[PDB]
């Protein structure tokens, strides 16, 4: 029948227009929401990277305080920079015999007793 | 045949087009979720090669700093800079230090 025919073309045709206006609210507000969610991580990793960096010098700050205060208890070789064991003079200890020996003609212009 | 029932396969098409064109828009939003997945995880390599840059260049502050105490004295009493000694690896920086310190001191010394 010609009239039934009509009407059921137009049912889904009109199903298809419902079809057209769906989901516009739901991308125009996608993007928005992007934008946020972008400038949200750019500022959380900001802080992080800050955070990390502040530890990091706090920590070999200390390291650093710790390597100088023990190397300030020691003697060490003024010909090779080991630790030292026996001395010259003052500020010049050695490590063994053979730094004394290379070292005194540098030595020798500054010695004492 | 029958119109109607040709018609009916014509909705079932379309609404499985539909239902594809959505498969397709959501597959996208995600592909941009890993996007900024990725961005973060690029990010944070990122700052970990500049941690290791800083950590180079303040390992190497520690080693000059180290080298350099290594050309001084220093008080055995108080650390500060030594000018002069009274025994091995035990100098002072004044006469007031190397007295106060003498009471510790004595147990090991030289003259
Ligand atoms: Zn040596
Ligand atoms: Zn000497
Ligand atoms: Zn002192
Ligand atoms: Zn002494």
């Amino acid at each position: 029948t010609t009239g039934s025919t009509i009407a059921e073309i137009r049912r889904l045709r009109i199903e298809i227009e419902k079809l057209q206006w769906l989901h516009q609210q739901e991308l125009s507000e996608m993007k928005h929401n992007l934008e946020l969610t972008m400038a949200e991580m750019r500022q959380s990793l900001e802080q992080e990277r800050d955070r990390l960096i502040a530890e990091v010098k706090k920590q070999l700050e200390l390291e650093k305080q710790q390597a100088v205060d023990e190397t300030k208890k020691k003697q060490w070789c003024a010909n090779c920079k080991k630790e030292a064991i026996f001395y010259c003079c003052w500020n010049t200890s050695y490590c063994d015999y053979p730094c004394q020996q290379a070292h005194w003609p540098e030595h020798m212009k500054s010695c004492t007793q």
